[PDB]
RNA sequence: UAAUAUGUCCAUUGUAGAUUUGUGCCCCACUUUGCAUACAAUACCGGUAAGCAAAUGCUUUAUUGAGUACGAGCAUAUUUGGUAGGACCCGAGAGGCUUUGAACUAAGCGUGAUGAGAUUGAAGUCAGACGAAAGUCUGAUGGAGGAUCGAGUUGAUACUGACGUGCAAAUCGUUCAUUUCAAUCACGUUUAGGGGCGAAAGACUAAUCGAAAAGCCUAUUAGCUGGUUAUUUUCGAAAGAUCUCUCAGGAUCGCUGGAGUUGAUUAAUAUAAUUUUACCAGGUAGAGAUAAUGAUUAGAGGACAGGGCCUUGACCUAUUCUCAAACUCCCAAUAGGUAAAAAGGGCGAAAUAACUCAAUUUGUAUUUCACUCAUAUUAAAUAAAAUAACUCCAAGUGGGCCAUUUUUGGUAAGCAGAACUGGCGAUGAGGGAUGCUCCUAACGCUUGGAUAAGGUGCCUAAAUAUUCGCUCAUGAGAUCCCAUAAAAGGUGUUGGUUCAUAUGAACUAGCCCUGAAAAUGGAUGGCGCUAAAGCGGA
RNA sequence: AUCCGACUGUUUAAUUAAAACAUAGCAUUGUGAAAAGCCACAACUGGUAUUAACACAAUGUGAUUUCUGCCCAGUGCUUUGAAUGUCAACUUGAUGAAAUUCAAUCAAGCGCAGGUAAACGGCGGGAGUAACUAUGACUCUCUUAAGGUAGCCAAAUGCCUCGUCAUCUAAUUAGUGACGCGCAUGAAUGGAUUAACGAGAUUCCCACUGUCCCUACUUGCUAUCUAGCGAAACCACAGCCA
RNA sequence: GCAGAUGUCCAAAGACAAGCUCAAAGAGAACAGAAAUCUCUUGUAGACUAAAAGGGGAAAAGCUUGUUUGAUUUCUAUUU
RNA sequence: AUAUAGAGGUGUCUGAAAAGUUACCACAGGGAUAACUGGCUUGUGGCUGCCAAGCGCUCCUAGCGACGUAGCUUUUUGAUCCUUCGAUGUCGGCUCUUCCUAUCAUUGGGACGCAGAAGUCUCAAAGUGUCGGAUUGUUCACCCGCUAAUAGGGAACGUGAGCUGGGUUUAGACCGUCGUGAGACAGGUUAGUUUUACCCUACUGAUGAAUUUUAUUAUAUAUAUACAUAUAGUAUUGUGACAGUAAUCCAACUUGGUACGAGAGGAUUAGUUGGUUCAGACAAUUGGUACAGCAAUUGGUUGACAAACCAGUGUUGCGAAGCUAAGUCUGUUGGAUAAUGGCUGAACGCCUCUUAAGCCAGAAACCAUGCUGAUUAAACAAUACUAUCU
RNA sequence: GACUCGUUCAUACUACAGUGGAUACACCAGAUCCCAUCAGAACUCUGAAGUUAAGCACUGUAAGGCUUGGCUAGUACUGAGGUGGGAGACCGCUCGGGAACACCAGGUGAUGAGUCAG
C-alpha cells in the first residue's frame, strides 16, 4: 500500500515530474487545494494566517490532503462554512518511485523550501485565533518543522493591511476574486 | 630503373645554432664564420597519379618510399629487453606410444568335491465306502517340488551396536538372509585396456576404474597458486585510457628509472596546475511561470451550444496558486581559452612571381637593404623558472579503496556508480583511549629550544587556573570523522519577544526532564566528577 | 490392512540389497546360408555353428487374471522404380591449336507414391442450455495427424494442498475408503486387478517389555594407581576474561 | 541510469536556379453539413523538412516549377 | 599470376568455422563470486509514539483510533557482498545453561464503558514459573487436555570431537512433467559410513608448597608505644572479607452464600489443612537391586550316596547388609526502597505528594539475616606444646 | 527636401491615429513587342492622365514591445576555510565572487559612400 513516509522525507533526487518520460503515474490524492468560500471578494476577509515550513522536505501528497481535510473540518466545527478561505499553496509534482534497477513511479510529493508557505487561511479579523488553531492542528500531520505565522498582509494580496486600506481610500486598486489588481499608471486610456 | 650536373675538387637555400675572426677574458652590442641539430624549403632518384607521347620516354604539375643532397659502418666485449627453447623454481586433469596383469574380482567352460537334521506330502499304487446311472468320496502308501524351517557354508538386514592415531586401509559382537539348486567351493583354463568381463551397480578388471597398471614420448601445457637467497645509498610508480573470444590475461599510451644529448649557468629568455589587464566562450546553481513548451489552482471581467430574461457550459481578456533531469526571457560563482614584442614587431624602399588584380606591379608572400622599438627592472606581477627540453632503452602497473564537496541508481547500506581535489595504497611520528583513510604533520642520525593538533583532577606530561553564565537527571553530560536518536510534550528551571489589564496570557529558545525497549557484565576510554573534572564562552 | 515388486534368484568387494536387474510368460523384428542373418578381424580368416525357422540373432515388456483405445501429419524404419526431380566418378559427345569449358547418361541415397505405433512418440479449447436454485445429458463454435478410450488416482504420479466428505484418535500435515475439468494419470513408457512370496515401503491393533514416566542397583572387561614398556595426530608463539 | 532510435529509405526526398509561404484562427461564397473547394484578413513558424531526438531553416534549408547528374575521377591537409 | 579500384563479410560489429549434459566427475584456482553466521541498512515483518475525523446509547481520548506522521528493534524476509572456498560441519528434535523484556501467570499498584464476579488498559516489577499429548523431518501450524499461566525472544538463526540423522544436499532406484537425447526439476518417493581430546584454556571436583617493603582495628602495666610489634614447626579452635544463594504456585474449606447486586450470581483479605513444582537431605517403613548367603532345580561330571563342581553370573525362590525412588523428612524475616498512595508545605496571598527543601506508608523486586565455599584473603586471630630466647 | 547602394539589425518592431507631398519615391494608365500567368493580380514591357488615398517619410499614444538605468539586493546562489552549529535536514561565521524575474524611471534611433532637386 504505502511506505513509512520517512523514506521520502528529504529532497534526494532531482525533481522528477509528470511528463512524456514518466507516463504511468497515479493521480495525486489532493485535488481541491482551495476550499471554504472560494468565491469571496478581497474586501471580505482581512485576517490572513500562513503555515510556514522551516524544513527542506518532500511532504507526501496524501499527507497534504489529510492536513487540508483536518483544517477544513476544524473550521466547519468552529465558525460558518463561508467565514474562511483555505488555500493549499503547495502542489505535488515530484513523483516518487518504488523498486520491488530503476524504480517504477508510485505516488507524488510536494517538495518545499525553508521559507515558503504550505497552507494559507484567509478569514475575518474576528476568527484569526480559530484559523491559527486549525493551522496548528494541520501541522500535526505534516513531517518536519512547521510554524503558524499571522501576516500583516490583507489576505493573499501582496499589500500590508494599512497600505491596502489607503489604496482603497484613493481607489488605486480593483478587486476581482480573491486576487486584486493595482492600477499602475501605465496603460492607454 | 637508380639520386643537383659539368656549368664548378666544387661540396643545394633558409631561420635559430657551437667555435672562430674582428671591433668598441667571461658577459654585452655589433660585425665575421654557420659544427651538430631542430625547423622548413627546394632539387633529384624509384614507384604511382596527371599531361603529353614514338624512346634514352619526355613535363612548368602532383603525390609516395623504410629515399638522396660528400658515406658510418663493421667486428667484439658486457647489459637489459623482447622471442624460442625445461626457460626463474615447484605444481595439474589429461593426449599418445609400447608393454604388463584375471594369484583379487567378473563371466564361461573342463575336472573334481560340498550342503547336520527336521517339516510339508504332488503324481502313481493299494485297500475300503456309496450310487437306477453317470460317477463320487475315505484310509494308507508313495516321496514330487528353482516347496518350509534350519546348523554349517555363502553372504551382509538391523543395531545406523563396538571399533574408528582399530585386531583390521572394512574388523568384532549380537541379530539376520541363504542351505538340492539360476546352489557353493577348489584347481585348471579361456577372455586384456577405449579392451575384457557385467542377472546392469558404470560394477569389477591385484587396496588402482565414468577407461587399469608400468615405462617412455615429458622437465607435456597452465593467462592459475605457492615460493623466488648479502648490505647501504639514490630515484621512485600504477591500479586511467584504447583494442583484445576481452573482464583473474595481454598489447600499446600514460606514470617511473636509468642512459645520453641539446641547453641553461648572462637572478635571463624558454617556461609555470598562479594571478592581471584585455578579450572571449558557456547556459550549471539561481530565477521565471500575467516570456515560449509542457504542466497547473482558483475565481473575476467579458460576447458560440443546450434547457425553461435566467442557469449550465466551453472561449477570450486581465489575473492568481505552484512547478520541470531529458523547459528557458535572463543568468552567476567556480572551472577554461587566447593576450601581454627582438627566430619578433613598426613605417619604408628596392627586388622575385608562372599567384592575385582592371592595373610589370594592383596587391600578396618571400628576400636584401633602410630607418628604430621598453631592456638592467627586465614591453603586467611573482617564481629553489634549465631540477629544462628532447631522444633512447626498459621496469613495474593496468583487481583499487577512502575523505570533504557536487552527484546518479537505490527505503537505505561500511551498497552499486560517477565528477573536482586530497589522501590511503607505498607512511611512519604527535593527537583522536582504541582504528589503512579524521586532525597535526610527512621521517638521516643527535643536543637544546619553541610550538602544532590536542589537551592540563588522577590514570597522563600540563591548571583541582582565573573569569561570567547556564544545567541536578529515581538510567545527566562530556569535543570533527565516531560509533546514533526523532515527532510530540513538560506550571523543571533559565533567559527573551509580543501583548494585555504585578498579575494574567500567548509564544520563543538554552540547558534539563519525558518520549527512550534485547539479549555475557560494562563502558564520556577507566576511575570518578555536580562552588564539574558537564555544557557555552572569555 | 495399504504401496511396490509376482514368485526362487542377482547386484553397487569398503556408505545404497531395493520398488533396481534377472526371471518364466507375452509380443515384435531380421535371416532359407558358406554371395544369408548378427557379430569379430589390420589382413587372410573366424565366431554363432558338431548350428538351420519348434533355429540363431536383435529388441521391448515382465507370472497369472482382465484388457491393450485413437492418431502414420513430425522423426524413424520399410516397400515399388526408367513414369520420375535431383544426385559422383567414369564414360560419351560438342568446342578449341591444346589445357580446359560445356552438355548428356537407368547408381544407390534422398524427393515423388504407399505400409507401419507390443517403432520413437502424441493424444483440445471456449460458450449456451432442464417449472425453488445448482449441474449440464443436449446445442453452437474455433481448431487438430488424432484430440486420452477401458480404466485409475491428491496412488512412490496433486502446484494450489495439510484438497472436501467419511473412517481410525481424547485429539491425525500420517493411514485407510470415497470423491476428481487429473498444474502434468493412463493402457507392453504397459493399464487395471491380484493368491503366494519379500532382512522390501507404509499405518493401526493385540501381546510384550526400562523405549519412556524416572531413574536405581548390579556384573565382567577398561578406565584408576603401581611395576614394566611405550607411540602418534597436532604444534608461528602461545594460552583468563568484558 | 533514465526517454528513445539504427542495420534502412530516396532518379529523387540528389544538384542548381526561379517563384511562392506554411500550421492554425477568424470572417465570408449554390448543393456543402464537424471535416470538400475558393477569397480575404492575421499569421517568427505554433507547419513542413524520409526516419529517433536535439539543433538549424521564411524572397528558405519548406512548398511549387524549370533545367539536370557533382550520388563523377584523382590527390592532399586534416576533425571526430 | 600480379599492380590499382570497387564489390561478395565477419552485427561477439579491430573481424575463430562450433551444440548439449554431468547428481559419476576430475584438476587449477577464486572469498575478485553464491548457498551459513556475523556486519552495515530496515524496504518488508514486529513493536512503540504523536495528531484526532469518527466509533464507543449521550461523550474525541474507559477502550479505541481513520486520514496522516515520528521512531525503535533485528525474534521475519530482503538488500548487500566486508569476512571465510589449502572447509567455521549446512535443518529440526532431543539435552543443558544463562541472558534479555517487548510480562502470559504470580507480588504490589493505578485506570475503566470497575456494583460483585469476570475481564480490559496501564505502571514498578524478569524473583519464581510457562507442561502432557495426537499429525508433520519439520521451525511454523493445528487440534485434544491439564494448568496460576501454558508470554515472546537471544546466545555463530546457542548447542553434531554432545547425540540423533527424519529432511535437505553425493553415488542406487521409481513416478510425474520437461528435454530428440544424455539428462533437468527452487516436483514428489525410498534406500543410503556422522572420524579424532591424550594438547592448552574453561568449567567440575582433588591435592598442595610458598608468601619481611610484607602485615597490623591494637598491645603493655590511668600512663605508654607504629622511632612499635610479628620468631618458626606442628595441632586444635575460630574470624569471615569476598564469592554463590532458594524456595514456588495452587486447591479445598472457614471468613460467607456474607459484602455487592433488581436478580442471577458472588469476592478481597486473613486463617486452617493439604497438595504441585523445585531444592537439600535421608532409608526406620514400602519398593528397587544380588558375584554376602541360604534353598530348589536342568544338562553334564566325579562308580553310587554324600559332597561338590561346569554351563562367560546355568536357571528359578527367597534374600540380610549397602546403596537407592516411585518412599520419608525439612525448606526463615528484617532494613532500605520502586511503582503507587499520602503527609507538612512553598513557588504562585489560594492550591499543590516535593512537577522545591523535609518527611511518611509501601513489591515474588534490592540488600542484609539465614544457608554453601572461603590456597575465592598468597588473609588473619587465639590457644596448646615445642626447637633455644633475650 | 529626396533617392540608391549600405552598416548596427526593434531606441529600427507592431497596433491605432494625425501631417506631408516642387524634384523625387510611390500608386496609377495601357498591352504592339521581350516576357509571365487560370488571371498584365504578380512578373515583364510601354507609358505620364491623375493622386497623396495607401506605400514611404515624419509625429502622436498616462500604448504593447524592445532598449539603457536604478531597484529588487548584497537577496538568491556560490569558490576557498573551519575538531563551526545542527540527531539529521540544513543553517551561520571567516576570506572572497555575486544573479534573475518583477517594479520604477528615461529612451524610441543612429550612420558610411554616392547622386539629385533649390
Ligand atoms: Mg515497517
Ligand atoms: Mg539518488
Ligand atoms: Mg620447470
Ligand atoms: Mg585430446
Ligand atoms: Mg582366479
Ligand atoms: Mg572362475
Ligand atoms: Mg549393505
Ligand atoms: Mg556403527
Ligand atoms: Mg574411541
Ligand atoms: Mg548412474
Ligand atoms: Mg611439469
Ligand atoms: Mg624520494
Ligand atoms: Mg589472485
Ligand atoms: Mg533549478
Ligand atoms: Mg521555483
Ligand atoms: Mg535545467
Ligand atoms: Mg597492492
Ligand atoms: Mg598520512
Ligand atoms: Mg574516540
Ligand atoms: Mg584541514
Ligand atoms: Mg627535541
Ligand atoms: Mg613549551
Ligand atoms: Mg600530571
Ligand atoms: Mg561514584
Ligand atoms: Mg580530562
Ligand atoms: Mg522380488
Ligand atoms: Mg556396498
Ligand atoms: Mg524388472
Ligand atoms: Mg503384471
Ligand atoms: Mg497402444
Ligand atoms: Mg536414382
Ligand atoms: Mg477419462
Ligand atoms: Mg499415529
Ligand atoms: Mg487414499
Ligand atoms: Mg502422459
Ligand atoms: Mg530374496
Ligand atoms: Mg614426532
Ligand atoms: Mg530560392
Ligand atoms: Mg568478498
Ligand atoms: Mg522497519
Ligand atoms: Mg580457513
Ligand atoms: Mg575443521
Ligand atoms: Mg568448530
Ligand atoms: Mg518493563
Ligand atoms: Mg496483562
Ligand atoms: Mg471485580
Ligand atoms: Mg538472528
Ligand atoms: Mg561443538
Ligand atoms: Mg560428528
Ligand atoms: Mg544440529
Ligand atoms: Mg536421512
Ligand atoms: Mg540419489
Ligand atoms: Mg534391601
Ligand atoms: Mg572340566
Ligand atoms: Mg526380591
Ligand atoms: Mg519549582
Ligand atoms: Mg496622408
Ligand atoms: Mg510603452
Amino acid at each position: 500500500g504505502r511506505r513509512p513516509a520517512r523514506c521520502y522525507r528529504y529532497c534526494k533526487n532531482k525533481p522528477y515530474p509528470k511528463s512524456r518520460y514518466c507516463r504511468g503515474v497515479p493521480d495525486p490524492k489532493i485535488r481541491i487545494y482551495d476550499m471554504g468560500r472560494k468565491k469571496a471578494d478581497v474586501n471580505e476577509f482581512s485576517g490572513v494566517v500562513h503555515l510556514v515550513s522551516y524544513e527542506y522536505e518532500q511532504i507526501s501528497s496524501e499527507a497534504l490532503e489529510a492536513a487540508r481535510i483536518s483544517a477544513n473540518k476544524y473550521m466547519i466545527t468552529n465558525c460558518g462554512k463561508d467565514n474562511f478561505h483555505l488555500r493549499v499553496r503547495i502542489h505535488p509534482f515530484h513523483v516518487l518511485r518504488i523498486n520491488k534497477a530503476f524504480g517504477k513511479p508510485n505516488g507524488v510529493v510536494a517538495r518545499v523550501d525553508i521559507g515558503q508557505v504550505l497552507l494559507s487561511i484567509r478569514t475575518k479579523e474576528n476568527f484569526v485565533s480559530k484559523a491559527c488553531e486549525a493551522l496548528r492542528r494541520a501541522k500535526y500531520k505534516f513531517p518536519g518543522r512547521q510554524k503558524v505565522f499571522v501576516s500583516n498582509k490583507w489576505g493573499f494580496t501582496p499589500f500590508s493591511k494599512d497600505e491596502y486600506q489607503q489604496y482603497k481610500k484613493k481607489g488605486r486598486i480593483i478587486s476581482d476574486g480573491v486576487s486584486c489588481k493595482f492600477i499602475r499608471e501605465k496603460g492607454p486610456l
